[PDB]
C-alpha cells in the first residue's frame, strides 16, 4: 500500500500498513529499541533480573506509567497469549523465531523477524535498524545508533591510556568450574571502540586453562549481578591466584552495568559508556 513500509528479514518480507498502535515485543531485548523511539509496547518479554515489566532502569522513564503484559519464553514464543493481545505489530528479532513460528505469528499480525541466520542475539544495529523501519521512525533510530557510536568514540578520547590494553569480558558465574567468556564479535565492538584490545577467547575456558588464558589480559570484566556473585568468584582458588586478582585488575560489574552490557541496546549502551570507563580507569590508570 501507499504509505506502507516493507521490511526484509530471514523469512521474507513483512509489510506494515501504517504506524502501529499495538506492538508486542516478543523477544529478549526489543523493548529498548521500541522505547528509545517512543513506541510503548503493549507486551514485553522478560529475560532476567526481575525488573518491573521486564523493563530495566534505563528504559523506565520511556515506559512512564504504562502497564504492559509480561511474557516469557520458558515454553517458546507464547503464540496463543500474543493472539489474545490483538497486536498490530509483533517484533520478534531476538526470540528464537523459526519459519513455522513466524508463519503462526504472521497470521496474527505483521511480524518482524531476525534479519539473517542468528535467531537470538543478532547484531544490535541490525535489530535496531529493522525495528526503526517497521515503526516508521528510521531517522531517529539512525541518530540513536550514531549517538551510541559517538559515546564510545568519546570514551577513547577521554581515556588514551586504554590504548593497547587487553580486555576480556567474562560471565559473572562459573560453569562447571570453568570461565564463561564473550568471544570477539559484535558484542565486543563497544570495547574495541573505546580503544581496548579484545583478546581471542573461547566461549568457555575449561578449568585447567583459566590461568593460561586469563593471565594474558590487562583487565578482566566479570559481569557479576551481585556481591554474592563476586565473592563466589574471589573464593575460587584458581581465580584467587590470577594475576588480575593479585594486581586488582578485576572489574566486578554492578547488576545494572551487567544488565546494560547484556541488553546492548540504544538505551542500555549509554549506561555502559557512563559506568564502565571509570572502572576501567581505576584499574588501567
Amino acid at each position: 500500500d501507499d504509505g506502507s513500509v516493507t521490511v526484509r528479514h530471514a523469512f521474507g518480507d513483512t509489510t506494515i500498513p501504517g504506524p502501529p498502535q499495538r506492538v508486542v515485543s516478543a523477544g529478549l531485548t526489543e523493548q529498548d529499541d521500541l522505547l528509545a523511539v517512543g513506541v510503548v509496547p503493549i507486551a514485553v518479554t522478560d529475560w532476567f533480573g526481575g525488573e518491573p515489566f521486564g523493563v530495566w532502569p534505563w528504559a523506565q522513564r520511556q515506559l512512564a506509567g504504562a502497564q504492559p503484559a509480561v511474557l516469557n519464553l520458558d515454553n517458546g514464543i507464547p503464540v496463543e497469549e500474543i493472539a489474545a493481545l490483538k497486536p498490530d505489530l509483533i517484533v520478534a528479532t531476538n526470540a528464537g523465531l523459526d519459519a513455522d513460528t513466524y508463519a503462526k505469528l504472521s497470521e496474527i499480525a505483521p511480524t518482524v523477524a531476525q534479519t539473517g541466520s542468528e535467531a537470538f542475539f543478532e547484531p544490535w544495529k541490525d535489530q535496531a535498524t529493522i525495528i526503526g523501519q517497521a515503526v516508521f521512525k528510521n531517522a531517529e533510530m539512525t541518530e540513536l545508533i550514531k549517538s551510541v557510536d559517538d559515546r564510545f568514540t568519546t570514551v577513547k578520547t577521554d581515556h588514551p591510556q586504554f590504548s593497547g590494553k587487553k580486555a576480556l569480558l567474562l560471565g559473572g558465574t562459573l560453569y562447571r568450574g570453568g570461565v564463561q567468556a564473550t568471544p570477539p564479535g559484535w558484542r565486543t565492538d563497544f570495547l574495541t571502540q573505546m580503544g581496548l584490545t579484545v583478546l581471542q577467547v573461547p566461549a568457555l575456558i575449561p578449568r585447567d586453562e583459566i590461568a593460561s588464558v586469563l593471565d594474558g589480559a590487562d583487565v578482566l570484566i566479570w559481569t557479576t549481578e551481585s556481591d554474592q556473585d563476586r565473592d563466589a568468584l574471589l573464593a575460587d582458588p584458581i581465580v584467587a591466584q590470577l594475576a588480575a586478582t593479585r594486581r586488582d585488575r578485576n572489574i566486578f560489574t554492578t547488576k545494572e552495568l551487567a544488565g546494560a552490557i547484556a541488553f546492548a541496546s540504544p538505551l542500555s549502551y549509554p549506561v555502559v559508556a557512563d559506568q564502565l570507563p571509570p572502572e576501567l580507569a581505576r584499574v588501567l590508570g
